[PDB]
């Protein structure tokens, strides 16, 4: 069984994931500036 | 032998990697400002 669906599937989630704290990171700029 | 994953991979490659170097441009400006 050789499958390549989970490899770009998790580069997917990593992806997504580092837009998931850069968000964080524009809500934290966007709450200290303010 | 024809491939096509690895062109939507270095697509991937250098999709997250211009995230990367946005990442640390925030950081950047998350550190100049403060």
């Amino acid at each position: 069984a050789n499958d390549n669906s989970e490899e770009m599937r998790h580069r997917f989630r990593q992806l997504d994931s580092k837009l998931n704290d850069l968000k964080s990171l524009l809500k934290e700029i966007a709450n200290n500036i303010k």
